[PDB]
């Protein structure tokens, strides 16, 4: 089994306690350890912190306490210049450029392989035709990764790409049977499945549907996000099933009605520590004093509320629910976003260092 982790190069700048930089990694945690994220500069990958070519020295150093470790590069994110993908995908020379540029980028800094996490090939401005192209891109890449092995030498390059679980992004986006023949592996994006876009709580990662919902609503959960990729070609082995270290918050329209499906009028308060009103790590809520936590009996999966605030998350429970839904469904192991969000050095939730990835390395054993 897969544990795919990772790694944020901005999480160097949050205060205190909850400051994250590969000194803080564990290199035994994971079997892949992914730095997210790398940009695009005229079609080449490229930095994106005046650090980098520092942390990508001591990431792939890690490599020597576990020399089972792969490391990868993740290009892309949700922070992106719109048209970059777009342009470099539009033609064949343009993706030579940054195919050759991948390649010397990876072998000059000691990644093992690169993830593409474009957000998203046919939907955000990006046109139709780019789900055509995205297949002709992970095509280039996987036939430039298996030629350069032959001529240096070294373990041929792996590549990866991070997916959504939605259904319309699929549909507009990824040839799933032809991409899925190139990718080594497919990180499925399964959580941001409900937020504070919307008037009623929802949970950030339900495994299942609540009974009250039918209709697009009914398919907002794990389940139906791993079957869609099965049901459309992925090979289970290869998919590697999304799990969540932080959760989704909501700001209720009254204190007194906390249920799952109950209005709200905005975002949660921004964490003391992550600063971004909407989303909490999981050590800024698993150590809330004064709250009410509550199991959805349907979806599996906690919440938990203290006034007019409410967050759906993920606990160690629900962490084993899934890694027994993954097994159960065959599927190649589990990804995990991110490792500075779990308590990564036992600061806050009294569960030890790791304790949700830790969950996931335990029960994949
Ligand atoms: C706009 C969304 C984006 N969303 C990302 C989750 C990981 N996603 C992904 N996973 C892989 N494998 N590649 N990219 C990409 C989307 C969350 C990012 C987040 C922000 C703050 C805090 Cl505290 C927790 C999380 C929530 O806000
Ligand atoms: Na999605």
């Amino acid at each position: 089994a897969k544990l795919v982790c990772y790694f944020t190069n901005w999480a160097q700048y949050r205060q205190g306690e909850a400051r994250f930089l590969p000194k803080d990694l564990d290199p035994s945690l994971c079997t892949h350890l992914i730095y997210a994220f790398a940009g695009m500069t005229n079609h080449q990958l490229s930095t994106t912190e005046w650090n980098d070519e520092t942390l990508y020295q001591e990431f792939n150093g890690l490599k020597k306490m576990n020399p089972k470790l792969k490391t990868l590069l993740a290009i892309g994110g949700w922070n992106f210049g719109t048209q970059k993908f777009t342009d470099m995908v539009a033609t064949a020379n343009n993706r030579q450029t940054f195919v050759n540029s991948a390649i010397r980028f990876l072998r000059k800094y000691s990644f093992d392989g690169l993830d593409l996490d474009w957000e998203y090939p046919g939907s955000q401005g990006s046109p139709a035709v780019d789900k055509e192209r995205f297949t002709t891109l992970v095509q280039d890449l996987a036939n430039a990764f298996q030629q350069e092995a032959q001529t240096s030498g070294k373990e041929r390059l792996l590549l990866s790409a991070a997916v959504p679980a939605g259904q319309t992004y699929v549909d507009a986006g990824y040839e799933v049977d032809k991409i899925a023949q190139n990718l080594d592996f497919v990180n499925l994006m399964a959580y941001d499945f409900h937020g504070s876009w919307e008037k009623v709580t929802g949970h950030n990662s339900p495994l299942y549907k609540r009974q009250e919902e039918s209709g697009a609503a009914a398919s907002l959960n794990v389940d139906a996000a791993v079957q869609q990729w099965l049901q459309k070609g992925t090979p289970a082995s290869k998919l590697i099933l999304g799990m969540p270290t932080y959760g989704r918050s909501f700001t209720l329209a009254s204190s007194s009605d906390t249920r799952v499906g109950a209005p709200a009028t905005g975002s949660g308060t921004p964490g003391p520590f992550t600063k971004e009103g909407g989303m909490l790590a999981y050590y800024e809520v698993c150590s809330w004093k004064g709250a009410t936590k509550q199991r959805i009996q349907d979806q599996k999966v906690p919440y938990i509320f203290r006034d007019n605030q409410w967050v759906g998350f993920d606990d160690v429970e629900s962490f084993k629910t899934k890694v027994s839904y993954l097994k159960q469904k065959g599927l190649g192991g589990a990804m995990v976003w991110a490792l500075d969000l779990d308590d990564f050095a036992g600061f806050s939730c009294n569960q030890g260092r790791y304790p949700l990835i830790q969950t996931l390395r335990q029960e994949l054993s």
